């Protein structure tokens, strides 16, 4: 029942030059405040979101291209990990904090991109997010939704989830999150029926030494 990602998180670069002595206790801030939205009973199977290992950064290829960046990321993830989730040093999923301006094929108004569904493939569990210095957690929520086999809110089988009356995490761009709702009722069900499918079969290990805000 109680679920633990164990999270490696990664800053790249651009991220050491602007944040400096201070990175460390951003990214954990951003982490704290991601966590806490996969703690909101709307998720309906709440998930811990755990920082075990924090890497500030040969390194991977970050580039304007959002697909390229994340496929660069995943394929450089791979050579930190163990093959086993009962080693300590294994992580269940990696998240790239840049401030590269990540773009897709036409506009740069992405904020981050992240494989689908991935959570327990070590090969795939991958996500990057563009850091805008306010909204992070709430990108770093979202592409972590997608890591847990969500939709966006505006996608067709979300409509008959979800009832006619873009306010949540999975909206497909950034809007107001309502407080009481992060998650809409078709996020809810796309985590649930993705761990009740047996897709989380890695997530119930305890993590032994969480990284946390002192
Ligand atoms: O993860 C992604 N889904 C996408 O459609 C997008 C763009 N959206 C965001 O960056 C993004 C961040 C965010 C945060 C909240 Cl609270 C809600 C919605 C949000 O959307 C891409 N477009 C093209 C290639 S990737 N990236
Ligand atoms: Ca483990
Ligand atoms: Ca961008
Ligand atoms: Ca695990
Ligand atoms: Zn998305």
């Amino acid at each position: 029942l109680s679920r633990f990602v164990e999270t490696l998180v990664v800053a790249d670069d651009k991220m050491a030059a602007f944040h400096g002595a201070g990175l460390k206790r951003y990214l954990l801030t951003v982490m704290a405040a991601a966590a806490k939205a996969f703690k909101h009973p709307s998720i309906r199977n709440p998930v811990s979101l755990v920082v075990t290992r924090l890497v500030i950064l040969e390194g991977p290829q970050v580039g304007p291209s959002a697909a390229q960046t994340l496929r660069s990321f995943c394929a450089w993830q791979r050579g930190l990990n163990t093959p086993e989730d009962s080693d300590p040093d294994h992580f269940d999923t990696a998240i790239l904090f840049t401030r590269q301006d990540l773009c897709g094929v036409s506009t740069c108004d992405t904020l981050g991109m992240a494989d689908v569904g991935t959570v327990c493939d070590p090969a795939r569990s991958c996500a990057i997010v563009e850091d805008d210095g306010l909204q992070s957690a709430f990108t770093a929520a979202h592409e972590l939704g997608h890591v847990f086999n969500m939709l966006h809110d505006n996608s067709k089988p979300c409509i008959s989830l979800n009832g006619p009356l873009s306010r949540h995490v999975m909206a497909p761009v950034m809007a107001h999150v309502d407080p009481e709702e992060p998650w809409s009722p078709c996020s809810a069900r796309f985590i649930t029926d993705f761990l009740d499918n047996g897709y989380g079969h890695c997530l119930l290990d305890k993590p032994e030494a969480p990284l946390h805000l002192p």
